[PDB]
């Protein structure tokens, strides 16, 4: 009862790229770039594809940084999200009907307009730590319970 997703963070030494989602799941928040892994597709290939579709950027090197499972009470399917980061990209970010990308200085990450769990694991991401997390949500705004631990192997 878990569905595979990817999430990609473009993280450079002084800034991170986030995309304001205009519609659908996560609309109105600054998100990384991700989505469902397809049939016959590797998780990493899925991550590379989502980054291109949503941001217009071509990734070169992708690095595994975490796994987060999300539970929404009242929803049977868990999201099994494989989180990646990259500092090595081609292209310039593209604004589309679906997504408005913007660069943020690392001290100006807009956590109040991001998914609430980001506040918990972004600090780890920023310091190049790897992690496993689980967040139980009620609706899209309330974290009921969570676990988060650093790991050596994602
Ligand atoms: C920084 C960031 O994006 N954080 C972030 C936080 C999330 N929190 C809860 C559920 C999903 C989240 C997602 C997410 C992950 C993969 C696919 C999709 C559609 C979404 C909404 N991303």
């Amino acid at each position: 009862a878990s569905r595979l997703y990817t999430l990609v963070l473009v993280l450079q030494p002084q800034r991170v790229l986030l995309g304001m989602k205009k519609r659908g799941f996560g609309a109105g928040r600054w998100n990384g770039f991700g989505g469902k892994v397809q049939e016959g597709e590797t998780i990493e290939d899925g991550a590379r594809r989502e980054l291109q579709e949503e941001s217009g950027l071509t990734v070169d090197a992708l690095h595994k940084v975490g796994q987060i499972v999300f539970e929404f009470v009242g929803e049977p399917e868990l999201m099994d999200v494989h989180v990646f980061c990259t500092d090595s990209i081609q292209g310039t970010p593209v604004e589309s009907d679906e997504m408005r990308p913007c660069w943020f200085q690392l001290d100006q990450i807009p956590f109040k307009d991001m998914w609430p769990d980001d506040s918990y694991w972004f600090p780890l991401l920023l310091q190049k730590k790897k992690f496993h997390g689980y967040f139980k949500f009620q609706g899209q705004d309330t974290i009921l319970d969570y676990t988060l631990r650093e790991v050596d192997t994602v």
